[PDB]
């Protein structure tokens, strides 16, 4: 599917926000989204669908333990790219419950990216975010919540991005 995600799936937690200089931080910790800040830094952002789609609980292991059991979850996998190389790796994974009223956009972003600067139809809270990483690059998992009804967010930093 791509190698990117792979890594994705294998970050690994102990939450630690990295001492490293409070400049790699601000964007682990970055509470607005990837996408306006990616462009900030003066480049065109653009969506690599990998796969989208309703699966099971054992499709997502790593997420479970973070959200309610239900039936089925929506699984969104995507690359970020800034002026054509990719800069990050993002997994989405929505219970179908949250999926209702407004929040059946969650299902049809297509090469869109997600949230906020559109979502100001909505208002979302963060329960939180954790640091991550493995093989040496930076990720971040957080559980965001559009009128209360939960969804799992989790990001990879790749070498081209500003972070290291
Ligand atoms: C998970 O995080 C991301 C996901 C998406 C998406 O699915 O379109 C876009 C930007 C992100 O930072």
């Amino acid at each position: 599917s791509h190698p990117a995600l792979t890594q994705l799936r294998a970050l690994r937690y102990s939450k630690e926000i990295p001492a490293l200089d409070p400049q790699l931080l601000d964007w682990l910790l970055l509470e607005d989204s990837m996408t306006k800040r990616f462009e900030q830094q003066g480049k065109t952002v653009s969506v690599t669908m990998i796969r989208e789609g309703f699966v099971e609980q054992n499709e997502i292991p790593e997420e479970l333990p973070l959200l309610p059991k239900e039936s089925r979850y929506w699984l969104r996998e995507i690359l970020l790219s800034a002026d054509g190389e990719p800069w990050l790796a993002g997994r989405t994974v929505v219970p179908v419950s949250t999926l209702s009223g407004p929040e059946l956009a969650l299902q049809k972003l297509g090469k869109t990216p997600l949230g906020r600067y559109l979502f100001t139809s909505s208002t979302l809270t963060r329960d939180f975010i954790e640091i991550g990483r493995d093989a040496g690059l930076w990720g971040r998992r957080s559980r965001l919540r559009l009128s209360g009804k939960p969804l799992l967010l989790t990001e990879l930093f790749l070498p081209a991005s500003p972070l290291y």
